């Protein structure tokens, strides 16, 4: 529970080390020792908000330690005033906006929130073996997985994969938490490079959530933010948009290999309009996706009007060449 990060970190890895070594558990380790904890694992005499915040990321990173553990140390119990206590902090932490947190004085000092927001995250996400807190916490997890801050955004994704590892979530959750952003981004303008992050974390982590009418809908927007990219180069963010988008394909399961002729035509489209083939952003994830139908891939460019057709056969012959091209 060290208030310094490094030391606490330390000693987490030297208990691991000391685990593996000897070859008992972390948890047979700390047992005999875990009185040493009974002040801090919940805090039982100070308020957080009391607290310095490198105090309360240190609790809060300990707990996370102590309950993250494969036979828990403790196991907070919502009944006990303390631990009801503590959770309802990391509810308040994790909910709060950054002006209710800056008013705070514990707070008001600190550079950026998120690295508290981020500590607090994780340690709502072991309480995965509540059954009565698991609305609140799935709650947080996507309010920060949806979190325009990109440190955020990642913290989120891997929260929420922690969290499942020991908690289910029913498909209507998922729906009724991603409905603003799925009607958002209905129009091509609103899909921003963190909109697609989020579309991408929420795609690894519940793969059966997009359809083949949302991959159709991706595709229109993408054929859009193509137009857009070549509009800007000649006239002279949406590459990477573009990119993000094209990456998005390959980690829906749903996409189908009818996707695979349009994506090459627009992506074809737009390299010959920008007159870029080396320094094409667009192919790495094009080739993640081209691999999963790899039979339709060839089939499409070994036709014989398309081997004749000397910018096609140039795009399969730097696809063979890939490393990720083994299938094809």
């Amino acid at each position: 529970t060290s208030p310094n990060s490094t030391v606490r970190k330390q000693a987490m890895h030297s208990l691991q080390v000391l685990a593996q070594v000897t070859g008992k558990s972390v948890t047979v380790i700390m047992e005999p020792h875990k009185e040493v904890l009974q002040d801090m694992v919940p805090p039982k005499k100070h308020l957080l908000r009391h607290q310095p915040a490198n105090a309360q990321i240190g609790l809060m990173e300990g707990n996370t330690f102590c309950t993250t553990l494969q036979p828990r140390l403790f196991t907070m119990d919502l009944n006990v005033v303390e631990h009801k206590v503590f959770y309802t902090e990391l509810l308040n932490l994790c909910e709060a906006e950054d002006s209710a947190l800056t008013k705070l004085p514990c707070y008001k000092s600190l550079p950026s929130l998120v690295p508290l927001r981020i500590a607090a995250l994780n340690a709502l996400a072991a309480c995965n073996y509540l059954p009565q807190s698991r609305e609140k916490i799935i709650a947080a997890l996507f309010k920060a997985l949806n979190s325009t801050n990109s440190e955020l955004q990642e913290a989120g994704e891997a929260c929420m994969r922690k969290f499942l590892e020991g908690a289910t979530i029913e498909v209507d959750q998922i729906h009724t938490h991603m409905r603003p952003l799925l009607m958002m981004l209905g129009d091509y303008r609103s899909l921003t490079l963190n909109v697609v992050n989020r579309l991408t974390s929420v795609t690894r982590l519940f793969p059966n959530s997009f359809n083949d009418k949302f991959c159709d809908q991706m595709m229109q927007h993408l054929r859009k933010w193509m137009e857009v990219v070549v509009i800007t180069h000649k006239g002279g963010n949406e590459m990477k948009i573009c990119s993000a988008i094209i990456n998005l394909f390959h980690l829906i399961p749903a996409a189908p290999q009818t996707l695979v002729k349009p994506l090459l035509e627009v992506v074809m489209k737009t390299e010959r309009a920008m007159l870029i083939e080396a320094g094409s952003p667009f192919r790495e994830p094009l080739i993640k996706f081209l691999t999963r139908h790899p039979s339709q891939t060839v089939e499409l460019f070994m036709m014989e009007a398309t081997l004749n057709d000397p910018q096609w056969s140039r795009m399969f012959m730097s696809f063979l060449k890939h490393k990720d091209a083994r299938p094809l």
